[PDB]
Parts: C-alpha cells; sequence; structure tokens
C-alpha cells in the first residue's frame, strides 16, 4: 500500500501506465481516490500531442478524500467530491474580479499538472468539492463538463423568451441544450449539426429544433421560419462559424465563442457594430461547481443522457480510441477505477 | 415667414442651400426652430456618398420648441430642447429590451430622414430633451457625443481601478475620455493617436498618458512599462485594430468596438478565449440623453474643451471641408442659426 498506478503520456501518442509513489498532500491540499474520471477532447490533444511532458491528463474525476494535508480538517476524510481542475492563485487581476479561469498563473490538473487519470490525485483542498449523497458518482464526474456549460450560459444570461441557437450537438453542446431548457427555461432551444445521430441525441437532451447544415446553410433554413437568434452560442468552433453567427444574429444579439482556433476568423464589423452585438468568450469554469452540484441536486440537468460507455482505467488506449473514432453513438465515455 | 433653409445633400458631393416650406408637426411630433447643430463623421459621408438621397444632414442639433402637433402637450412650446436622433418602433426585439439604438426599423434623423441643418426641424416629441436653464446652449447641442459616450462606457462597465486604453483622439474619443474621468474617475486613462496635437487635447480632457502610436507600436511602449489594459475602446476603428486590441489586453479584459468598416478584421480565436476576453460594440445611444443632461447638470463634462470652431449655417460646405482638412487644430465645428 505504498504505490499506486498513473496514466502517463510521455510524449505524443507514448501512453503508459507507470507505477509511482503515492503522494502525501502538502498544505491545503487533500489526496483524493479516484473513483471515476472523463475522457475529453484536451486529454485526446495531449495524448496525440497537438500542443509538456510527461503529463498525467485528465481534468474530470471524482472519488473519495483519503487524506487531508496540513490546514485542512482532518473531518474532511471520507467526503465524495468532484474536483475543480483549475487551479488559481487567488490574487492576480483576473482572480480579483472572480475569473479564476483565466489567473496569471492558471494550472489546470490533467493539463499543465498531473490530473485525475490516476489511482490518487493530490490536489488544492479548496478544489474538492463535497457531493450530496443523492448525487450519483457517474452524474458527479459529469460536474466538469456541466461547468463549461455554466460559464457559457452564464456569460449569455439566456431568457425564457430568447431564440437560442447552439452550433454543434457534441458532448458540450448536449451539455448546454441541457442547461438551456432545465435551468433557464428557453422556450426555443435551436442547434445545429451535420450528424444526425447527434441531432436526435439534441432532441432526446431538450432541443427544439435540431437543423442539419450540413447540405442548407442555417441562413436558408433560418429564412424560411423568419427565426433570427438572440443568443447564438458556439460549441463547434471551426473560425468560419463566427462570421455566420454574426450574419443569423438579430440586432441586439450576443454571441459566445468556445473555440481555440489559431486559425483566422474573419469579420466585419460593419455587421457587428450595426446590430450592436456582444460577442464574449467562455474558459473553463469560474468557480462553477457548486451552482452545477446545485442543478444535480434538484434533478434539472440529466448526465445519464450523455453517459455513453465506460472502460476500466486500464482499458484507456480502447477508451480513446472509440471516443476519437466514433462520432454517431458515442458522447461521453468514463474510466472506472 | 412660410419658407426657410434647409442644407440637402442631392446626391453624392452636392450640397444645396434649399428653400422649403416650414413643415408642420403631426401626432406625437414638434417642431424645433434650431439654434445650433454639430458636423460629425457620418454628416461627412453622407456628403461624400460612402454608403453606396436626397436628404437633408445633421444628427447633432439644439433649439427651441415653437409647434407641438396633437397629442403633445401645447406647454412645450418655447422649451429649450436637444433632439435624440434615434427614432425607433418600440414593439420590436431590441426596442423590447430597451435597445432602440438597433431598432429593427431604426431611422436616424441626418441620415435616415431629415434632419437638423435646418432652420426648423420636425421630430418626435419623446426625441426632444428639456435643457436645464443653467446648462449653455453649446453644451446641449453636445449631448449626442457625450450619448455616445455614454452608450459605450455603459458596455464597458469602467472601474477606478480599470486600466483603459482608448484608441483615437478625434472628437470621439475625447467624449470617452472626459466620461471616463469625470463620470467614471479611472485612475489611469491611456490614449493612443498617430497625431501629436490631438494627444495634447486628449491631456487637457484628461487623459493619464498620452502615446503616438504612428512610429511605435503600442506593443512594445506597453511591455516597456509592464502596461496590460483592462478595458479597451477603439474610438479609431480601423479594422486592424481589433486584433492588435486583442495582444495587448490583459486576460479577463473587455473591449468596445465603436466602427462600421466594410473591410474585414482578422483575429484568432486562441487569443480572445484564452484570456476570456469579451468583445462589445456600441452604436448611437440606448436613450442616454437624460444621463448626459444629468452629467452637464452636474459638471462631470466639459464640452467647451471640444469645440474649436462655429461657421452660420449657410458656410456649411467651408465647415465640413476644414472638418475633413485640418486633424490638427480643429475638433468639433458647431453650425449657427
Ligand atoms: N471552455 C471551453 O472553451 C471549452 C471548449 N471546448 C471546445 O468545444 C468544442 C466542442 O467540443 P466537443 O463537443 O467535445 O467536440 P465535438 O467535435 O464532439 O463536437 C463538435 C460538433 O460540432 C459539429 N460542427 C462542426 N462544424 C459545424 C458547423 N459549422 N455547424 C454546425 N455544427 C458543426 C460537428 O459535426 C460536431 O458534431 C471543441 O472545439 C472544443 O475545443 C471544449 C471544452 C471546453
Ligand atoms: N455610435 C458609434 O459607433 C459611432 C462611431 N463613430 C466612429 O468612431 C470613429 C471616431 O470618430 P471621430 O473621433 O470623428 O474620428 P477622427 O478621425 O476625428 O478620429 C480618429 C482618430 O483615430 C486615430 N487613429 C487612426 N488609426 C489609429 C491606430 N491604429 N492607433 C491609434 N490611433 C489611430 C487618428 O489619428 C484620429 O485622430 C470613426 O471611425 C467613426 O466612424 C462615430 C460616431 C458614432
Ligand atoms: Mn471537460
Ligand atoms: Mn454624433
Ligand atoms: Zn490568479
Ligand atoms: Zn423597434
Amino acid at each position: 500500500g505504498s504505490h499506486m498506478k498513473s496514466i502517463l503520456i510521455e510524449k505524443p501518442n507514448q501512453l503508459s501506465i507507470i507505477e509511482r509513489e503515492i503522494p502525501t498532500p502538502s498544505a491545503g491540499e487533500v489526496r483524493v481516490k479516484v473513483k471515476l474520471a472523463g475522457i475529453c477532447g484536451s486529454d485526446s490533444h495531449i495524448y496525440r500531442g497537438h500542443n509538456k511532458y510527461p503529463r498525467v491528463i485528465g481534468h474530470e474525476f471524482f472519488g473519495v478524500i483519503d487524506a487531508v494535508g496540513e490546514g485542512v480538517e482532518s473531518a474532511r476524510v471520507g467526503e465524495r467530491v468532484a474536483v475543480d481542475p483549475v487551479v488559481s492563485c487567488g490574487h492576480c487581476y483576473p482572480c480579483s474580479i472572480g475569473k479564476p479561469n483565466v489567473c496569471t498563473t492558471l494550472a489546470v490538473l490533467g493539463v499543465h499538472a498531473d490530473g485525475g487519470f490516476s489511482e490518487y490525485a493530490v490536489v488544492p483542498a479548496k478544489n474538492a468539492w463535497k457531493i450530496p449523497e443523492a448525487v450519483a458518482d457517474q452524474y458527479a464526474v459529469m460536474i466538469e463538463p456541466f461547468t463549461i456549460a455554466a460559464n457559457v450560459t452564464g456569460h449569455g444570461q439566456p431568457t425564457e423568451n430568447d431564440t437560442v441557437l447552439v452550433y454543434g450537438a457534441g458532448p458540450i453542446g448536449l451539455t448546454i441544450v441541457q442547461v438551456l431548457k432545465g435551468v433557464y427555461n428557453v422556450k426555443n432551444v435551436i442547434v445545429a449539426d451535420r450528424i444526425d445521430e447527434r441531432l436526435e441525441k439534441a432532441k432526446e437532451s431538450g432541443a427544439d429544433w435540431a437543423i442539419n447544415n450540413s447540405q442548407t446553410p442555417l441562413g436558408e433554413s433560418f429564412a424560411e421560419k423568419g427565426i433570427k437568434p438572440t443568443l447564438i452560442i458556439d460549441a463547434a468552433c471551426h473560425p468560419s462559424i463566427l462570421k455566420e453567427a454574426v450574419t443569423l444574429a438579430s440586432p441586439a444579439a450576443r454571441i459566445v465563442l468556445m473555440g481555440f482556433s489559431s486559425e483566422p476568423s474573419e469579420v466585419i464589423q460593419q455587421g457587428i457594430t450595426g446590430k450592436e452585438l456582444s460577442i464574449f468568450s467562455s474558459r473553463l469554469n469560474a468557480n462553477k461547481f457548486p451552482v452545477v452540484i446545485d442543478w444535480l441536486s434538484k434533478g434539472l440537468i440529466k448526465p445519464e443522457k450523455l453517459i455513453t460507455h465506460t472502460f476500466d482505467f486500464q482499458h484507456v488506449a480502447d477508451a480513446i480510441s472509440l471516443f476519437e473514432l466514433d462520432q454517431k453513438h458515442c458522447c461521453k465515455v468514463l474510466l472506472t477505477f
């Protein structure tokens, strides 16, 4: 009982399950014995080396505090916790205005520092959020994805009367549909994608209109119904999208970007300022764990709709493969411990 | 006594002082006998045919009500008023959310409909705002330009500790500087411009640091001082500025765009979302006349610092030309009646 297994990305396309000493938490830290972890695009991108090595990945994880560091209440041992991967300094400009997600010395667990694809992880005490007993383990592991939705909608401020367009019906887009419908009671949620199976999944998650734009552009589809969205959320993120969103938008609308493309987006300010559009962006989460846990308590969102597969962590390579290849029928994939 | 002179743009590059019947206000309207009007860029653009007629121009004007239409209190006759050029429908989506400035059927006086470069003009009664006796005629006529500043800062929400960069020390940029300093008590207002004489005017209006970036890019000067603005306002509006603003921005910063360039701006989303920037735009004003009128009562802004020249309205062609030439010694030009 002195060592543990961790999934390590040594370099692009080298993933090993290595054995490590069980870590001790320092002051202000806790150790989590991990139960579940989720697979996200960022895990794939690090594995396939699209961007520091070696790195244990995984920023979506849930488990039980088995030990606490100095200055942490030992009563916390035994708590069921989901971990916010955003590690912030708490004193820089972004931190001072409640934006730890863009902290000047931001570290994301499973990205810039070792994360949750590991039998034990040491994390800041304040980042480990207690999950109510009524909230199932599998829903808890999904908190981090839903905090992305919470952060995005927090910028957009959806109203019940908004006409909302969401580009993309992957995992991310779907959590957003769920928050729009179940938390904000938006009456008209429109979702766009090119894959019919994902559009069906969007409907199942509460979309009012699932529109395929692989052949007919949204402009034609919308012109026909007289639709001009008042809130547009880009959960697809190809850089050409922003320019179309601007055209589609109602005057006075707002747009939320989620994409990190290093490729240029071309826009014409005449089209933006002429409609006095607002363009927000969203990165990670600004302390959204409490509110999402609240939503889970109230049954406002439905993670079971999005979880499609579960692999033991030893099969992580298989899990990631499936996640990469299977656009239909695969949504969110979990690793067990 | 039944006729009056108006300034008509018949077509591109053709300005004529014509004779017209003194108009009669209809229901909900008043006739204003104009005392002062201001010249703006949009007046020049309409004169020069920059939008690929005929129109009486002038959206910045002040005068006295001398007739009222049906439904308007007859007591308004004799009122000193400045006119909000924003004419909105009141029932479309933007109007319903308090954004008449982008009303789906917006008409701007002096742009889409006949304006204030005229001895008399008829306008909606609700658009004519009573000016306190203590506020001078030439201050009152400056209300519309200051409402632009009010609208912009409304989006930006400047705080005292914000590090603000304003691009452009033309008349628009200068109103922004005054509002930042005098209304929001921003401690650090930085202004960039290519012309030294205007940078000097920026200082006179309250700017804390006036930087010429005609030769040295702002990136260099900012790097040297360790400056990363938290609020960036583009009152210069060349389409390339946005991309530069994004690189200069602090993380979590916001940017307010004011430009209507039909040429493309290139931005890279990596740089926007990476810092979770918000990009606002501002057009005209959303009911900011009372706000600015209040600022004037309280002495928070100083319009006299911006007024450089006055011409009788018959010399408008000379006036506009001087406004178009001479960036050095000309700021805001008024027409008298
Ligand atoms: N905090 C943040 O900003 C985060 C951003 N992301 C980003 O969100 C995006 C979505 O993530 P996932 O759902 O996991 O990806 P995904 O690739 O599974 O889903 C994207 C979906 O968008 C669709 N799509 C692509 N172009 C489209 C267009 N022009 N119109 C309509 N649909 C279109 C695709 O068919 C695909 O179904 C990714 O680009 C990712 O980088 C992901 C996590 C956090
Ligand atoms: N509601 C709105 O959105 C309104 C927008 N505008 C726009 O605001 C802009 C400013 O109007 P004015 O003050 O009358 O224009 P102006 O031409 O008098 O002033 C613009 C200033 O920007 C400077 N400039 C240009 N490129 C620059 C760069 N890369 N860096 C730093 N400085 C730069 C110029 O030297 C000039 O002094 C115009 O483009 C106009 O179209 C004007 C009125 C209302
Ligand atoms: Mn995630
Ligand atoms: Mn103006
Ligand atoms: Zn910080
Ligand atoms: Zn309207």
